[PDB]
């Protein structure tokens, strides 16, 4: 029943940003977890999270190789890692996010 949200961002091009997003989405599907992924690429923000989705989310994952503004996530449990972790170990990020051992931002 869990709901996650994520942001992915890499300052170089777009492929890494998207690959992290795709791989988090597939990991979520595999794990039977709901997820929405907002991307923050050079081109702008796409698939933007809403205020309501953020209120309901169990946790937030940020897989980014640049600083991402986290002000929307005050009071939310947040996991912050590199874009490579989003691409390479998305299941482990989703598991860690839902195991709950993550600080409240």
């Amino acid at each position: 029943n869990a709901k996650l949200l994520a942001i992915t961002s890499c300052p170089n091009g777009i492929a890494h940003t998207y690959m992290a997003a795709e791989n988090l989405q597939k990991a979520a599907d595999r794990l039977g977890v709901s997820i929405k992924v907002e991307t923050q690429g050079g081109i702008g923000v796409e698939n933007k999270l809403t205020e309501e989705e953020i209120r309901e989310a169990d946790a937030i994952i940020i897989a980014a190789d640049r600083s991402v503004n986290k002000d929307r996530f005050i009071g939310k449990k947040l996991l912050s890692v590199g874009v490579q972790d989003g691409i390479r170990k998305p299941e482990e990020l989703i598991q860690k996010a839902l195991n709950g051992d993550i600080p409240v931002y």
